[PDB]
């Protein structure tokens, strides 16, 4: 009968579990329902608050992963499998997890809320790399992570209808935020200091909470790791969402919006998953069929309009990228790339790869990209063309949208801190040519190197500690710098000086201009070519 | 010649048109022979204006060949009166349409055996220039390297390049024809001076380099030389040529501006106008505000130039050609003070970014709004986009790259890809005696005085290192003339100057330090200019 694993929330009692972290125990409350299961008639619909329960709800184990495509490109390969579901799939998946220190915090404690990535078609809060025990134990943080619907279940939209209004995965996330506001105090959390953090689609999601007014009253700070609400992949127009929904409907035999949606609700989850990739316009890496939609409700306008016209005076933001944002996506559909070769390519392959990675570029824009990224001392060298292909995809999808976001935010009142993450995990099983790929900073932020049984180096586990206190310092104060502190200071990102830091084994290094020229090419010149 | 027996027997030479007597000049290391003001054409006056040159008909007696002749009629710069920086390029003899003369420097006494010949073609935008300028003095190359050096006058401005293509009274390119006639003169007569007609190297700067390039691309000229040096100029590029239609348009406009209304009619009327009237109006013809842009230049006539220089360098076979090409560090600087708002030789020419945009519009006047903004974005410093120094230097680079550096990079590339042995350089030393402001770096044309070896004259106040540098460059150039290779065949100790190739793109820096080999002649920027920007039209 451990009383600090017994907690009462607005819907009833829960029992958590005492977990062992390297430095001591933590309290974990796993699989807490925050919504009615979005099954049957609730499919495609906004989430409803979980109805109260009797007795003591067991909150000691992770719940089901939201129904989604499972990656099978490299079966049994750690590099891919580490991101695959580690619990069974279900549409009944709207649950969240809470990590707290053991015993529960003496005073109200800053809350970090993790929103996983996975292109809005995949992901889960139960993955090993999202383990909250280390941040909770070492930094005394309260950490919350929620599941949200992905793929069709989360983002299939027929805009204007009420059975499939779109953005319900974002609404799942928001409902979880509300749940934290109402209940986190019972766990020792401070509802008045809430920081959202996420990577990839999760970073984009965080951004969208920044740009959606009802969400704004549910947090105070934000961290966007390798993803943005603006850019080419995170959103679609209402018309295009309708088109894609209708196409998927016909691919599954369906058939008036009401009729079509009802027929879709009759379909088994796996039929929808089986067809969800056969709807997208062009051949494309870094591009997903069902994503947040500019609905004029959750998103009152396009993200770029909203970041261009928004007032972000009372917002603090931490943003950044890894060294090789594009590498990971080359092995997923660009001819000439694989995890097994060193993926050396010809310049014909490079041209074609540009056409793929940049599908809605005109012939002229595509050629502009090609010329801009060519090294004219070695325009035929296969290594240079490979790295260039990587840089094209990375810069276009992450680095330049991030640079633009940081610029707008800083220019319009926000306190911004920017980083580039440059350390390659010693335990990384992806080929060396992929450098520091997408998403491989996460394990360090969460403090996984603090676990001796994971075979990280010693420097990696000091590095991990550094990053944990950067992130938790930011949660606590809106500032990654240690308030009483020796390492160089991390200066705010501004439009004038454009300062950002390198995160690696060496001490903080301040640099200026986040790929300034290249991102001037992407954000200032290339738009003028349409 | 009643007095031959009492005169220097070492200065009497016979050429195809008769006898001439030169003069013994003193160079720092010893005497040289100079034969100045030799007519190679009939005076292109009266009814001969705008017409192809006619070979000089033979004369009786002994021609005095001891003094420089008249300078071809041209605009004289008076922007900075008494300023060395401009006056050193101004005419140093009186102006005349009777100006088709050439000059020959040789050792004294004249070489025992046949000696490789260097032929200088001056620059000046095809509107100015003269072979008699101090900076083109051949005495140093003749004395120190034992060279035979020839330099000719050619008609510039309207007199040289006004064209009504198709007509036979003004066919165009006659200034280039003047040059070619001089080349022929060399072929027939240079042996009388101890020169070798079978080893002739052309070299020139600016419009002179463009001229040399055009001789490479024109078949009749090809049998008149063997090697070429192009300093800071190319036959291709935006300024060196015009189309037949545009040349007709400009001639017609100038005609109308001077009170002249059938081609024959119009040309005759132009021939009745005084030379100065033509000079006074020649600048009032060109379309837009333009630095580095001239009204009367070589015309793509389908005759001298059988096609555009670009087409000809794209389809040409150059396998038995050796070429030496290069640029100075700051090709654009000199032209900023000549018509871009905000620039002067007296202030530091710091400019605003609005000024930068306007200046881009002026320096690249063909360019559409989109191309212009592409240029602006490409040259912007995104860490300090408002910094006036950076914007000034950027303006300079735009003009230099657009007009010289990238046309050169292209030429070198095409030539190397199509068989030619190419050697490439960038000249980086700023003359200690240079009177242009420091911000202009190493401006256009200030490598010339080093090539010709002027620092060997003690009375010119160059440093010692500058005199050694000068000697190095003279030896590079004359080695190239001699062998098609700037390298000294028996110097084991000094760094080698490697050929420029499309694979390695090697070139050297020329300065007080030993040869340094670099790779990629402004490769990314010139890819922008030569590969991307054309596609935006």
């Amino acid at each position: 009968e451990d009383p600090q694993l017994l907690v009462r929330v607005r819907g009833g009692q829960l029992r958590g579990i005492r977990l062992k972290a390297p430095g001591g125990p933590v309290s974990a409350f796993l699989g807490i329902p925050f919504a009615e299961p979005p099954v049957g008639s609730r499919r495609f619909m906004p989430p409803e608050p979980k109805r109260p329960w009797s007795g003591v709800l067991d909150a000691t184990t992770f719940q089901n992963v939201c129904y989604q495509y499972v990656d099978t490109l490299y079966p049994g390969f750690e590099g891919t499998e580490m991101w695959n579901p580690n619990r069974e799939l279900s549409e009944d998946c709207l649950y969240l997890n809470v990590w707290t220190p053991y015993p529960r915090p003496a005073s109200p404690t800053p809350v970090l809320i993790w929103i996983y990535g996975g292109g809005f078609y995949s992901g889960a809060a139960s993955l090993d790399v999202y383990d909250g025990r280390f941040l909770a134990q070492v930094e005394g943080a309260v950490l919350v992570s929620m599941n949200y619907r992905v793929g069709t279940f989360g983002f299939l939209a027929l805009p204007g209808s009420r059975e499939a209004p779109g953005n319900v995965g974002l609404l799942d996330q928001r409902l979880a935020l509300q749940w934290v506001q109402e209940n986190i105090a019972a766990f020792g959390g401070d509802p008045m200091s809430v920081t959202l953090f996420g990577e990839s689609a999760g970073a984009a999601s965080v951004g969208m909470h920044i740009l959606s007014l009802p969400s704004r009253s549910l947090f105070h700070r934000a961290v966007l790791q390798s993803g943005t609400p603006n850019g080419p992949w995170a959103t679609v127009s209402a018309g295009e969402a309708r088109r894609r929904a209708t196409l998927l409907a016909r691919l599954v035999g369906c058939p008036n919006d009401t009729e079509l949606i009802a027929c879709l609700r009759t379909r088994p989850a796996q039929d929808l998953v089986d067809h969800e990739w056969h709807v997208l316009p062009q051949e494309s890496i870094f591009r997903f069929s069902f994503v947040p939609v500019v609905d004029g409700d959750f998103l009152s306008d396009t993200p770029e309009a909203l970041i261009n016209t928004g007032d972000f005076q009372d917002l603090q933001v931490l943003v950044g990228v890894v060294k090789d944002e594009g590498s990971y996506f080359l092995v997923y559909g660009v001819p000439g790339f694989s995890k097994d070769n060193e993926s050396l390519i010809s310049r014909a392959q490079f041209l074609a790869g540009v056409r793929i990675g940049v599908p809605q570029a005109s012939d002229l824009a595509a050629e502009a990209v090609v010329l801009h990224y060519t090294d004219w001392l070695h325009p035929e060298d296969p290594t240079h063309l490979r790295d260039a292909m990587s840089a094209v995809v990375g810069d276009h999808n992450v680095v330049c949208p991030v640079a633009q976001l940081a610029g707008r935010l800083a220019a319009q009142g926000a306190r911004v801190y920017a980083y580039i993450f440059e350390h390659r995990a010693s335990t990384l099983t992806w080929p060396l040519w992929m450098g520091v790929p997408h998403g491989y900073e996460i394990e360090f932020i969460f403090g996984l190197p603090l676990d001796p049984s994971l075979n990280y180096t010693t420097e990696e586990r000091i590095f991990a500690q550094r990053l944990m206190k950067y992130w938790t310092n930011f949660a606590r104060t809106g500032d990654p710098n240690d308030p009483r502190d020796k390492s160089p200071q991390w200066p705010p990102y501004t439009t004038a000086a454009q300062q950002y830091v390198s995160l690696n084994l060496k001490p903080l290094e301040v640099r200026r201009g986040l790929r300034a020229q290249t991102c001037a090419f992407w954000n200032r010149f290339l738009p003028k070519l349409l």
